[PDB]
C-alpha cells in the first residue's frame, strides 16, 4: 500500500535526537510530511534533507528556529510547489506541494492562535486565503492528500476537554465551522474520522508529562483527501510506540499507486 505519514516534529533537530530518523525508515512510509522544522536550510543536515536517500523538498521560515515544512518521498516528484504565493504566510514556511503523476501530497503547518490576538487574526486570515486554494485543488480532479497540523479540533470527540476549550484557539466556533465547511461544503474527506467514526484519535498533547499521561489530547493533525483516493484508504493509526514530539505521527495506508 502507499503509506503516507504526517508528523509535526516540534523541531526536526530535536525529533532526530528522539529516534525520528530511524522511524522514517522503520515505518515503511512512502511519503513523510513534516511540520515545524524549527530550522532554516543552513541548519539542516544531509539526513534532514534526504533522509535514507529520499527526495526532500522544504519551505523554511525567514525567522530563526521557527516553523518550516517538508515533504520526503521515496520517488522523485515530477513537480514541486514551494509556498502558496502569499508573501505574508510564505515568509513563515507553511506549505509544500509535491506531485507524482496525478497524485499530489501537501505538507501544511497552519498558524496557531493561542499566543496572542494578533496571531489568532493571522490564523483567521490564513483560513480565508487557504479555503479558495482547497476549493481549487478539489476541482483539479486529481488525487490529493493535504497532510499536516491544522491547529483546529473539529467536534467534541476530537479533544479531551471540549467543555473547557470553547473560547480557546483550536476549538473556537468559527474555527470548527471552517473545518466543517472544508469537509461538507468543499467535499474533502477527514480521513481519520471517516475511517474510524467513533475513535477520538488525538494527535497532540501539550507536554510529555502529565498532559500526555492523563491523555489531555487534541486531534489537530489531519489527512484531508479527495473523494476517489479517500475510497482507497484501507487503514490508519496514530503512532505512539515511541515519542518524538508533542504530536504523534498520523499514518494512513492507501490502496493506490501513481503508475
Ligand atoms: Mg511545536
Amino acid at each position: 500500500m502507499l503509506k503516507i505519514i504526517s508528523a509535526n516534529v516540534n523541531g526536526i533537530r530535536s525529533a532526530y535526537k528522539k529516534g525520528f530518523y530511524e522511524y522514517i525508515a522503520a515505518s515503511g512510509a512512502d511519503i513523510v510530511c513534516v511540520q515545524e522544522l524549527k530550522a532554516q536550510e543552513a541548519d539542516l543536515s544531509a539526513d534532514m534533507k534526504n533522509p535514507h536517500g529520499m527526495h526532500g523538498h522544504w519551505h523554511c521560515a525567514e525567522k530563526r528556529g521557527y516553523s518550516g515544512v517538508a515533504v520526503y518521498s521515496k520517488r522523485k516528484p515530477d513537480n514541486v510547489q514551494i509556498g502558496m504565493g502569499i508573501e505574508e504566510f510564505d515568509r513563515e514556511g507553511r506549505f509544500v506541494r509535491c506531485d507524482f503523476g496525478r497524485l499530489s501530497v501537501i505538507s501544511l503547518y497552519l498558524p496557531s492562535g493561542s499566543s496572542a490576538e494578533e496571531r489568532q487574526q493571522v490564523k483567521y486570515r490564513f483560513l480565508d486565503a487557504f479555503y479558495p486554494m482547497l476549493e481549487a485543488m478539489k476541482n483539479e480532479g486529481r488525487d490529493i492528500v493535504v497532510c499536516g497540523d491544522w491547529n483546529i479540533a473539529h467536534q467534541n470527540i476530537d479533544l479531551k476537554n471540549w467543555k473547557g476549550n470553547q473560547k480557546n484557539s483550536g476549538f473556537l466556533p468559527e474555527e470548527r465551522e471552517w473545518i466543517g465547511k472544508v469537509i461538507h461544503k468543499l467535499g474533502w474527506t477527514d480521513m481519520w474520522r471517516t475511517l474510524y467514526p467513533d475513535v477520538p484519535g488525538y494527535t497532540w498533547w501539550s507536554n510529555r508529562g502529565q498532559a500526555y499521561a492523563k491523555d489531555v489530547g487534541w486531534r489537530i493533525d489531519y489527512q484531508m483527501v479527495t473523494p476517489e483516493l479517500a475510497a482507497k484508504a484501507v487503514s490508519a493509526h496514530v503512532y505512539k510506540d515511541e515519542k518524538f514530539s508533542d504530536h504523534a505521527p498520523l499514518v494512513v495506508e492507501y490502496d493506490y499507486a501513481a503508475e
